[PDB]
């Protein structure tokens, strides 16, 4: 017979989608050997649905990207991931670099809707302040959108860690530094102030900080 | 000066979230050299909403998994997808192959939510016919199905062009075969009926049909 006897157990963790695809594959190859109790439940949703979700206690913390709207939250940013530009191979002759935004044709730059918040972080951190070079129809994944840049309907910003994650792979794309010296998004965690677990809220920032 | 003078011109199409990141990305590809005048709007939305998209005529064309209700619309099987499940290396020993569902411990398996079609594809197709080896927290994007496969916490059904595109990659994970002889999925383009585009729809349909 025998005796009955913080990064231990289940954690609901939330992410939004132009960071879950890219970033929780390290995260769970990192957990996987140095937490190897720690079984994460995954939900992909928009910010604005995960806030909710986190408020109502149907999660327990989620990484996003900052700055969004969290009211009443602890948050700790633990990184920042660069935007890059992207057009077609096919294309690049027709843009010149570096890149004004005045001397792009108009309704050329692809954004997705402004649920995701990858539109507000870009068109600020970038400096697009031209809407006259924002096409009309809006993307609704950041796989749509790059696949119309490859079609070669014009340029838009893509975060650093999808490329680094094999997005743009025989898409036949080049990368390009937008304008500006501060082209890039925080990343953080975000998590209830009366939760108990903060120990291992802040343990798992640290260890999401080493992949970025 | 100078005199003024069907997969020409511009074409809205609606991809699901199981296939747009896969196989649109070698369709922009062909169509790019073959018929180099075609601009693609690509929306990904999941099934229920592309189809009221088209009705509505906000898109001209869909790309979906089938069988799913589509009354009314005219539509053609383009290819099949096969199904694969996928289990992570560091739980393979613990699970035997061939795969009997019965010698799975109860609620290992994980699905997306019933908005996805994948679901119920696979669950028919690869005959799972005992709920209790569902998982009640269902998933809610590919990628994060994948990644708590790939933390160890089960096995799921993934599609095979999924896996040729480099979903696995780098998360340490074993294919098998699921059980059936009939595990796989249609993809078929759907389209109104009362559309003078056919003869781009058809021609279109035979690209896609020679990427499946
Ligand atoms: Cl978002
Ligand atoms: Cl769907």
């Amino acid at each position: 017979g025998a005796m009955e006897l913080s990064m231990q157990g289940q954690l609901k963790l939330g992410c939004i989608p132009t960071i879950a695809p890219f970033l929780l594959c390290d995260l769970v190859q990192e957990i996987n050997q140095r937490f190897p109790q720690l079984n994460l439940l995954l939900r992909e949703d928009t910010t604005t649905n995960l806030l909710t979700a986190l408020r109502h206690g149907e999660l327990d913390v989620l990484i996003l990207a900052l700055p969004v709207e969290i009211d009443g939250m602890e948050s700790r940013v633990v990184g920042q991931d660069p935007f890059k530009m992207v057009i077609s191979r096919h294309q690049a002759g027709a843009i010149k670099v570096p890149i004004k935004y005045d001397d792009l044709p108009d309704e050329s730059v692809f954004l997705l809707e402004k649920g995701h918040c990858l539109t507000e972080h870009a068109v600020s951190a970038c400096k697009l302040t031209d809407k006259e070079k924002i096409n009309p129809f809006s993307a609704t994944s950041l796989h749509t959108l790059v696949q119309m840049v490859a079609n070669g309907l014009g340029t838009t910003f893509i975060p650093q860690m999808a490329i680094d994650h094999g997005l743009l792979d025989n898409q036949n794309l080049v990368v390009i530094e937008p304008p500006g010296q501060q082209a890039y998004r925080d990343i953080g965690l975000v998590w209830r102030p009366s939760s108990s677990r903060s120990k291992t809220f802040n343990q798992l920032a640290e260890v999401v900080s080493e992949l970025l």
